[PDB]
């Protein structure tokens, strides 16, 4: 998905650990 080119970039600081359609992002 689209999300982690956008995720990453809104967090930029942040980890989004990206593994196909799973996302998830730590501050």
């Amino acid at each position: 998905n689209d999300k982690c080119k956008e995720l990453k970039k809104r967090y930029p600081n942040c980890e989004v650990r990206c593994d196909x359609p799973r996302y998830e992002v730590h501050c």
